[PDB]
């Protein structure tokens, strides 16, 4: 014999409410086929309708459950289907199961029973693509979320986002400043108070060996390790975020440090800088305990400046204090928002 | 010049109070001293009068410090002092401060400088071990907790136990039954429900395949490596676990599939069985959709009893039934407590 | 359409040959079924002719198969084919061909065409199977190897072996001795010296913690996590060795600490002695640079003379000397054989 | 008391001979302090004169060590000694110990006996830093090696290149090639032959469901980190390379498939080609089993012809064929050289 089911999704993003779903489905079955169904247009409108920074691709998406579903990647499959031009979802079922037929031939499998929440999707399954059809869990017992409630107020549902999305969705807080170090700490201390992760400066112990002395502890050729090193960070911090991850410095910050040390600016820096944006900048200034310090941080508004890096820069007589105006801003994010310069 | 700092602490267990204060401290000094002070029958009283399922020896004090300030083994030091005989804390710290400056010689450092909290220590500090000391965070403003409201309720205080510590503060439930793989996905959709991990049953695909046919497919002396993967992947669970970490199976139901198997036990099975205990055990009895199932619960009971494993048996009609009682333990272990065969 | 393609094979054990083999088929196909054919007696016999120390079992072959092609575990499938009473290979088609017919059933999947070496079968194939057939490298031009000649003689075909058997061909050489360190040193330079791995003692550590002052160092309930450790750290130099792997000191080690700590023995010490035997043990005696040391050394010969331990005890005035002994007896592993007490 | 050591060297690059004795010095000390010193212009023209690709930095060194001795960073610590100014070898000890006492104050530590080979120097740093000194094989009785041998020709001497440095000796082949995939495979076979590494295609998945229908299963926004990902598997491929590492697809390949399918070419791509260039790039042409493919083919010869990428292209009939020729080539490189367009 050798049951066979599918399954159809945006999954825009993918909450542990599909997952559940696919699993139990998958219980069922010797063998399941999990369909990604995008729209350009559809997928478009969601996205910049709500208030996600980056938008995730059709690849991005695929790789999601590719991933999930790794372990059982021998019966679980995970496919494409393109339904642009078909009419919006209510009624164009001709139009659309023609294409779901077509993946079936294309893709060579024959599913004979499909599984879904939407009791008004059974009949035009039974009807157009002709499956028997199974509800399951659509009072929302288990999983009380969706698609829309996370893309429109993330936080509010992290518990229900897989760490695959995570990054579509987590806040990431920059910290810039001089070697005043107590960056670190309080970059380190943030994570800790509000139970999630942190992404230190990469190479950290050369700047300080640098900055020092040692003019060879960190030279122009050695900066784009550096910056990749400081990114494999940022995506373990992100991917393991609670919902936002403090990031010690900014590539930003090693374009400075280049610049400032080589006269020259490296555009792979410059690369890395487009690529990465962060979604919020935090400058800190202190003036009490001179040398070429100012010089950074003045460096440091110029390079922000440029590249039209909104930032909210912060100036503190002591530490306990400068802890409690960032946690201040933090504590926006985590609920309020619009900030720039802050409400200060 | 080269400053030079202590610590002292019973870390029993270690917080991220703790954990944040030595940070701190450690900004403020080139290299740090953190010492983990032992009393066997003062640690000893603890131990027995919390709640304590295995209790944590001066040797995984010592590595939880040794793991969570690896990165920094380089400048952060930690050792051991023991304190037997040494009058009770008010009062003993000549007779402390003695031990404290022999370890200062046979491990060749000398600080300059302590910190803490408690202030009441500051002029003994000053008194009987001459240091300068610095009060840090003593209100409790940031980190609101200590190791004996751990060590009393983990639960309420999840968020303040470093992920190395977890092991003996977390709590671990396996779940018995036959091959039903009702099983496995009640075992998933719970860690999922409850935003926490699970350990799969090792080797679950050659179970499978015995079971069936296949004679050959799980033999004798493939159950000790089977056994050692379920325990990676239980210590997995443990080491992220939420609150409580589902088991698939235990190591008594492979004890129990070899025997059915090969008429003989395995010795090594009886030693994990003996080494790694579960908080709590639940069998799950069905008949409602024959074979010889019936011999291997039969035989699960029969194995449970023996040993002397503490277990609340669940029978149910249906899968989301069963779902329900079992959902209604846990949610007494999330709180309640005192089960045994269960309220029932 | 959809091509999909079989391979059958005994992976007594499994080499880049037949490796390389079964990706070229796969570049042919779109799906493709790898069998491993096991016979008990068949088997058997190849094994005990052999003079490799433990046997691999079904399970072992099956998930050698199962973990090199785990990236392709989605297209690349695994089945076992079970041929007890089937008459040897020459001739039993018929008889054989049935199963295979059973399989393909009973496992859904209906190949079209066979690849393989050994032309000898293509007919056969053709006959009883009714298949196309394609030869691919006979002449054995890439991955001059065999199954037999690495069963025969593992270390003169070392490059042909994936690193999911070594397990099965490596040899372990255990180095047992005092605190002397000397031991650590010598077993490190050794693994450096013949290319190859090393397998530290686990929790060093603290036995040098202990064995000093600190009675609490290393307590009876350690034991377990510490051998262990050791034996994660055994396997990584294992599944890494180049034909042998140097192992710091041995569970029976951890086993004598114990007693000689506790005056008890430990069950789960036990259980690994006589789960992990190892190929050589070598004993490593002193007296020339007067404390309970002869007295471990003692306790080590007793322990080891139980559990009927083959071993070959060194003397040595010096540690350059020391190093040629084991790096002699060595040598007759990497070739010549049967030591016992060695040649001396 | 509290014994300490120091030891000095340039580590370029650092083989298993420095390694070895390293840790022999560390095993006569509580504390062992070693010394990178480097000199601008010395190490200049060392690198020049040699031929190696890239040239390692302070940085890159330092790393080095400070990766192969982590685990005992809290014991084996790493400093850098800048000598320039400071006269050649020979003679300049006054200069040279000055340098190294004032790194012994900036760094607090004063060491009381120094290792090393090189006889000569015993007095000298008797008479100039006034140490107790002890040879150890200097007539390189273990570990025939040099610096100077490796920096010359690392293939000769690969056993003895850790493999912290082997990406400044290995050597990198990447493959272009269409969709044939046969590239692929002959890109494992490869380094399968030659018991060695191999970096896939990073995202080959997609690649081929583009190429096919699917317009949007690689769009403009994926290359980035399809690129970065590629990198992670090359990195993999040459920290373990056996000498040379084979590549599937290039940098330029995905800069190449970018355009093609958007007209734009995206400035990261480019950064990745000028910072990572390939040791030997070879171009496969086909024809004999049409389409869009030619087209590939020509942007890749445009986009190689530009950025100066010397290629050497194959055309050939059949695959054994091709592998045979290719094989060719990379056999010149394991021992002879200078190819460019080959000997053909
Ligand atoms: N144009 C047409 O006529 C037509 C007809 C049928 C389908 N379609 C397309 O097929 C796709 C199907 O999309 P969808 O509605 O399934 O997208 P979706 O991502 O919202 O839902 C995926 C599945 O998850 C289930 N689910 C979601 N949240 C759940 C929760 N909290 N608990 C349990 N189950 C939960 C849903 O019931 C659904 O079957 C769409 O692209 C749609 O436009 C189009
Ligand atoms: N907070 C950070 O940015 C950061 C970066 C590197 C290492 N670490 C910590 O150092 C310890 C081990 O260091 P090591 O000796 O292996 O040095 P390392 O540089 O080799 O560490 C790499 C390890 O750090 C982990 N890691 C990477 N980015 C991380 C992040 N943002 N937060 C937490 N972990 C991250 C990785 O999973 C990996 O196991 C771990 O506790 C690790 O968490 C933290
Ligand atoms: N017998 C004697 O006369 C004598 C005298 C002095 C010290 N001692 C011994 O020295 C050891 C010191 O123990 P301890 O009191 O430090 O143990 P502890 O583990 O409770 O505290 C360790 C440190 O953490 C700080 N800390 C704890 N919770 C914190 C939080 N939430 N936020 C910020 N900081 C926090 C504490 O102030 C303390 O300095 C004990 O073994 C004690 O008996 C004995
Ligand atoms: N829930 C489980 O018990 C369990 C066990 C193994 C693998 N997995 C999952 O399978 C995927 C990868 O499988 P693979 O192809 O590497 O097979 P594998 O058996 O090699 O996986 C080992 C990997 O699983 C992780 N892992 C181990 N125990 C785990 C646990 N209890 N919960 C979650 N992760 C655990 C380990 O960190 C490791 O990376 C991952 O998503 C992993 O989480 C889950
Ligand atoms: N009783 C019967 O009548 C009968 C009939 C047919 C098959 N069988 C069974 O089917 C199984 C087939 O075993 P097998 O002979 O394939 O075992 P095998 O493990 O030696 O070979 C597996 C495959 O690898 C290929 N191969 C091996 N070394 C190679 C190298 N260096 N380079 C390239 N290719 C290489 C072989 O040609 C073969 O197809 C056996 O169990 C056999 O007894 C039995
Ligand atoms: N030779 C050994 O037995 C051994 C054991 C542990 C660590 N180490 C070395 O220490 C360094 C990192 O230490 P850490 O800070 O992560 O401590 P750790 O104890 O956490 O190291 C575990 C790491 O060591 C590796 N490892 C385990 N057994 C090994 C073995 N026999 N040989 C080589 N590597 C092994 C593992 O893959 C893992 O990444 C690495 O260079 C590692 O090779 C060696
Ligand atoms: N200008 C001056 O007067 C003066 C005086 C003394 C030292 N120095 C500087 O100090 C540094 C010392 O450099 P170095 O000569 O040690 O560099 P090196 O890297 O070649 O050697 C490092 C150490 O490794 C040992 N070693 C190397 N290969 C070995 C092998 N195969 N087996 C065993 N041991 C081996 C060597 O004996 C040496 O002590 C140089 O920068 C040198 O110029 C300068
Ligand atoms: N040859 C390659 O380029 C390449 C790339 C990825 C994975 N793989 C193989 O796939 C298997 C596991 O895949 P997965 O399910 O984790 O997918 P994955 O993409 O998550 O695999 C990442 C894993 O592959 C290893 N890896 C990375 N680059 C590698 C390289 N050039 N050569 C060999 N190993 C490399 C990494 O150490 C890591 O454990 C392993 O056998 C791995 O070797 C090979």
């Amino acid at each position: 014999e050798k049951k066979v089911g599918v399954i159809f999704g945006k999954f825009y993003p993918v909450h542990t409410g599909h997952i559940n779903m696919i699993y139990e489905a998958f219980s069922k079955v010797d063998e399941l086929h999990v369909i990604v169904c995008s729209d350009t247009v559809r997928d478009l409108k969601l996205f910049y309708d709500s208030k996600m920074k980056r938008m995730p691709t059709v690849q991005d998406r695929l790789r999601w459950m590719q991933q999930i579903f790794k372990y059982q990647k021998n019966q679980i499959f995970i496919h494409h289907l393109v339904e642009d031009g078909i009419p919006s979802y209510p009624n164009g079922w001709q139009s659309w199961s023609e294409a779901v037929k077509t993946l079936f031939h294309e893709k060579h499998f024959e599913p004979s029973i499909v599984f879904s929440s939407e009791p008004q999707d059974k009949a035009p399954y039974e009807k157009y693509l002709g499956l028997e059809v199974s509800l399951v869990d659509p009072d929302r017992t288990f999983f009380n979320v969706s698609a829309t409630k996370i893309r429109t107020t993330p936080f509010q549902y992290w518990k229900f986002i897989p760490k695959e999305a995570r990054p579509f969705f987590a806040k990431t807080v920059a910290i810039l400043g001089g070697e005043s170090s107590g960056k670190s700490v309080l970059v380190n201390k943030l994570a800790a108070v509000f139970n999630t992760t942190s992404a230190w400066e990469y190479g950290r112990e050369f700047v300080f060996e640098k900055l020092g002395g040692d003019e060879q502890a960190m030279q122009y050729s050695d900066y784009p390790q550096m910056a990749l090193g400081h990114q494999r960070y940022i995506d373990y911090a992100v991917r393991h975020s609670h919902k936002i991850a403090f990031i010690d410095t900014d590539f930003i910050t090693t374009q400075a440090f280049c610049i400032q040390y080589e006269g020259k600016a490296h555009p792979f820096l410059d690369s890395m800088i487009k690529e990465y944006p962060f979604d919020v900048t935090i400058l800190l200034k202190n003036n009490t305990e001179q040398k070429q310090r100012q010089q950074f941080q003045q460096l440091l508004k110029k390079l922000l400046d440029k590249y039209k890096v909104p930032y909210i820069e912060i100036e503190s007589p002591s530490y306990l204090d400068r802890y409690n105006q960032v946690k201040a801003v933090i504590e926006k994010v985590l609920n309020e928002e619009e900030i720039s310069e802050l409400q200060n």
